[PDB]
């Protein structure tokens, strides 16, 4: 057979754990939360990179499903709760489909009855307010990871796009790692700067994962992983989950993207800027410079470096689907894994090695997880500490 059915046959065994998809994001913005609006029982393919069939045609087999809310806007607490109340709808609305999972062994029960577990992870600590209570909150609704940033520093952690703040991690900041690994929430580097990596690392008594991020040595930028900090994941016992975004996996377009920005100052805007006027200048720029597309192939450079450097037992997938808004070529939307799979074998991945990135290691994480959870909860009771007493005023 072809590599691409034999990658199909090996997903039918050992599904992909993806890390990271923003699909309750996509439906609070595009249709707030009217779910009827956006069915995922049928074809979505018009205006999500997410539905249900397209899941299974893809090899899905565990998501976490991203709750993720703006750290730009106030109300970040309530809009968490929106977005957790979104995935519960969702899973309420496919029994077919979908089972909750809050633990390693609800996805293998999952695994096992054919449904896709689904999981919560929270992007951002802005997420809880500074108050570790609403982190323990958040863990009680299942939230199974944190992603300690996201694009901007909070007032205990820096982020890899924004400037220095604390320096990694305050002492609130590690606080808040703590207390993650005493509730068995696993703690997402994704977003945050390489300072407070390390500062994660030093810290954390468990397994830590990147719930979409790909190699800095690959492709040089603030979103991707430093050799250094994926050579200490095989002492952490954690994982690294790739990610797709085109404007971080391939070397054209970070630079498009570092050109396109410059460019938008250059008129006097700031690259975030969306309004018509900001458009038009950006219009202009992709006129004369059209944007470059990346492959399945790009992925695979990650993977194969990412493997070589952290190992083959610390990586995964998190595509990062309906969070961005472009994809590599063959992997246009979560129908694509399997072309992904292809390519790996095509350059010698094993069987065994494929069951550990899609679907062994990130079931051997959140086990673990659970396993130093069970005794720091024996060993303590929860914190009560506050960001003023760690940190000061
Ligand atoms: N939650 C998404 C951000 C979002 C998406 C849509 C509306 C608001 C916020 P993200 O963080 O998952 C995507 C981002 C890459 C990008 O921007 O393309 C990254 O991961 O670094
Ligand atoms: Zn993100
Ligand atoms: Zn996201």
């Amino acid at each position: 057979m072809t590599s691409l059915e034999k990658a199909r046959e090996l997903l039918r065994e050992f599904p992909v754990v993806d890390g990271h998809n923003d699909l309750p994001w996509a439906l609070r913005e595009q249709v707030r939360y009217d779910l009827d609006a956006r069915d995922i029982a049928a074809d979505q393919s018009a205006h999500l990179h997410t539905d249900l069939a397209r899941l299974r045609s893809g090899g899905v087999g565990a998501q976490y499903w991203s709750v993720y809310v703006r750290s730009d806007l106030p109300g970040a607490v309530t809009a968490t709760l929106e977005q957790i109340d979104c995935v519960r709808r969702l899973i309420d609305r496919h029994p077919g489909e979908l089972r909750a999972a809050l633990t390693a062994a609800d996805m293998e029960a999952a695994r096992a009855e054919g449904r896709i577990a689904s999981l919560m992870g929270a992007e951002g600590g802005h997420s809880i307010d500074n108050s570790l209570a609403t982190l323990r909150a958040l863990y009680a609704l299942g939230v199974r990871y944190m992603t300690l940033t996201h694009n901007d520093n909070n007032a205990w952690a820096d982020s890899a796009t924004d400037e220095p703040g604390v320096g990694g991690l305050s002492a609130f900041g590690r606080e808040v790692v703590r207390e993650m690994n005493r509730e068995g929430m696993l703690v997402d580097l994704s977003h945050v700067a390489a300072t407070t990596m390390r500062d994660a690392l030093d810290t954390s008594t468990a397994p830590v994962i990147f719930s979409h991020s790909s190699s800095r040595a690959v492709c040089d930028h603030p979103r991707n992983i430093p050799d250094d900090v994926l050579e200490r994941l095989s002492a952490n016992g954690g994982m690294a989950m790739v990610t797709f975004v085109p404007k971080f996996v391939l070397q054209a377009a970070v630079d498009w993207t570092a050109e396109a920005d410059d460019n938008m100052r250059a008129h006097g805007f700031h690259h975030l800027d969306s309004s018509p006027e900001a458009m038009k200048v950006h219009a202009a720029f992709e006129e004369r410079v059209p944007r470059p597309v990346a492959t399945v192939s790009t992925v695979a450079d990650h993977l194969d470096h990412m493997r070589e450097v952290a190992g083959v037992d610390h990586l995964g997938i998190g595509g990062d689907y309906d969070g961005t808004p472009f994809t590599p070529d063959g992997l246009g939307d979560v129908s694509g894994y399997p072309n992904l799979i292809a390519e790996l074998l095509d350059r010698g991945w094993s069987q065994s090695d494929l069951a550990k990135l899609t679907w062994k290691n990130a079931v051997r994480v959140l086990d673990a997880a659970e396993d130093v959870s069970r005794g720091l909860r024996a060993a303590r009771g929860p914190s009560n500490a506050t960001i003023e007493q760690l940190d000061g005023t």
